[PDB]
């Protein structure tokens, strides 16, 4: 019983100002979990979408700027796809862009420019070995939609060039999911 | 955002015994509401299936017998489709089968025989005028999936021939529904 | 169980004389109900036509004159189709023909001339909102054939030019109806 | 104004037990009249189906058993079509099956088996001469739908083999009729 | 007598500032009535457009910004189509975007960006049941153009992200309507 | 924004009796103005049909008789089309029919006979020069729909033969007009 749908979530991210003169970059990570998109249900149905299995097909991360088009001290960054839960260490002012030479690098124009990334994440099945599957719609694993313990999906790391002014963003993540085995429970009343 | 699925519900019905010698029939009615198939949800989602609109496409009423194949004093009844909320009055021992000459009559062999009816119900929009639409998949009205006040759908009336022995049934109603406008709400935690 | 038939009814209408010199018009309305065409039945069958549902397909209103061809002070009127239960107010001598500029106006030659109107009426489901369906034979609503409380159908308003002489008419309304679900009940005797 | 419909009626028949050891048969007759299927109407319409003429096209006699499938002392009988109102005399325990060598004989397995007969009856126009028409849909006579004096149609005789146990049946006769000349009368109220 | 035309109306909407630090959204609703687009007429014609019936085909809601392109603290919202008169409750600072996961969601870039929505509304025939028709130009109901009591059409709800600065908009609603039955009345003078 | 419609108006005309023995004719004129068909509106809309421009395409003048078919002293007259506002002088008993040799003459049988004239009028732009356009639907001038000062259109003159009895008529003029530039004004309330 397949049901392809779309789930979204919005949150903020700010790159604080720095008095440093050099071009330094701010590094951060981004994971994706389905608990943040799918709330708990009620009653005999533990989740709000009554299905048993799921598998995330795609994610769309949108960096919607919060800064005016008149803001100066512009910069240039990079967003890369990291499917293994080993990101570059979080840094405030690093002397280089680590994600620049990555094959999945897209340039981030800053601060007042929109940046989208559309990709297929991978689940963290074993963080010790960090193995994942290649892209195959027919062979992608089905995970279970747990009650409160779903596994973290992974796949984006960023590097933003710091500035004299604060750079704020409203980040909207949209997960395109595919469920299976409609499992609604209908007790009497 | 269409999602065709299937919702079921099971309950009992018994035709008590009678010392009456004549062939008399027991008349009863059967309505269908979505509250009995779809429970309430939890949190910001008032229902367990996160959709706004619905429309019932078909219903399958199954009379699963509870009686052995050796039971005697067998009989013959009738099930008809009544799309307007004006049934024949409920009777214990009526001297005739009212639903026999109906154009939608199917014979009910009793007591140990299975009886199915598969049809398209109609909602009770105005019980004073009792108007309904003909069968058209493209023009069927969309109703709202209310929180605790959904409207009763209608469409089956029965007439069972009484017997010296009690005739029990386990009735399984299956509604084939079609939802629209996925409306999941994901607050923080 | 479809059965298309034809039901008729005859009654009178008179436009009384007036000493008024000007050309004035007499306005009146015309509704259609099935109780006036279908009498009550007898016994377990509440109506004389043993069916459950109905829907009026067409109506033919015929103004058969009662006046001789030698009658003078002739005039000219208008008949229009009003499918919403908000007619021009009934008037005895109005200074104009209100139904003249209506898109459904047919000229009424008076007094000794025959006037027919053949159209599809609409039921009064909600007089507050006054909504109706367009003409579609496949999508027309089925109403219930009530026992003594059927809903009024609507669709004709007239304007007759007054005269020194009385103008009488014998009005024959013919409704072309379509029933469904033969529901005869046959108790013993 | 043709209207083909279907009228039904249900009643009981029992073959009482006998201590007789031999194989004996119980003979009985079965006539069909439209008064038992069509009740009287009400008011100016003397009958509940407002038509003038009728002619019976077919009849379906269904012997629905009342006995369990575990009942012993089973037997074998015969049902024949007798279109002339001269049946074999009614007998309780006759030493042979009279209807066995009839060209229209169908075997009746007893007691827990269903038996249907579908045929075209004939009216009793003159019981002295006992003449009837062959099967022709285009040339079949139209009779009048009388008020309380309709003519008996004929066409089935049976022979059931007696048993130590009582053999009960619920007999459902369905007549497929064809009416003509819709004659509804609509007085005022 | 069909006449397709276009009626417009302009009004303001402001999202007041908030000292709240979090990303919160301001929720509001939007209904459409024809009294706000069609004024009352004069004399025997109660309305300014001389027609009897109407049905709204489409509506175009245009959020024309009032804010400069240099305004900061930008945000991201959502507009959805709600055809049933049960909107998300009006809120000043809600901790999430309720209309984000709706199938009819369009992103609203704020504050200095234009947002259009073009859709087919539905009338509020019964607010208790909240039923509406699917999109069909041939089967869409005709309503009556009342004098001062027309029914509210429905179909848009919004969620705007709050900001430190006031976000003003000039909202221009354009209804594409279709009238019927030209009913001009021409008394003497 | 074109809108072709139809506007009507009804009024009386009488040819009084004369003791004169000779055949004399009564001459009269007939102009057409849109103020007599289109009333004033209300509010910011000065007219009841909310358009700016107009041009009259056709006019249908219908002489509906008021006299019985038994009336004697019958006669013969003439109706001609006069597109320039210079009619034959109005006369009570003229010794000849002036409009008889006109190329646009149609015979008027009197008194109990219907007479129609269907033609394209012309506006009175300059009564001193009296110039008009030939018939061309594509090149016909658009006039302005003034508030209370519209220009008179012209195009019919008549000659009725007098009689011993009074000859009354109910004259119904129907103008087929074409408007342009829908200009509805919708202030607040």
């Amino acid at each position: 019983g397949i049901f392809n749908t779309r789930l979204s979530r919005t949150f903020g991210y700010t790159i604080k100002r720095t008095t440093v003169k050099t071009p330094s970059w701010a590094v951060d990570m981004m994971r994706f979990n389905i608990n943040d998109f799918l709330p708990p249900g009620g009653g005999s149905n533990p989740r709000s979408v009554p299905f048993e299995y799921y598998r995330i097909r795609k994610v769309k991360v949108e960096f919607w700027p919060c800064s005016p088009i008149t803001q100066g001290d512009r910069g240039v960054g990079s967003s890369a796809v990291i499917l293994d839960d080993n990101f570059v260490t979080k840094a405030t002012a690093l002397t280089y862009d680590p994600y620049v030479n990555y094959s999945s690098r897209h340039t981030i124009t800053q601060p007042f420019s929109y940046h989208s990334r559309y990709f297929t994440p991978k689940p963290v099945l074993d963080s010790t070995i960090d193995y994942f599957q290649p892209n195959n719609k027919r062979n992608q694993l089905w995970l279970r939609l747990q009650t409160a313990g779903n596994v973290d999906h992974v796949g984006l790391g960023t590097a933003f060039e710091n500035s004299i002014y604060d750079q704020e963003y409203n980040i909207r993540v949209t997960m395109y999911v595919q469920f299976r085995e409609f499992n609604l429970k209908d007790p009497p009343l």
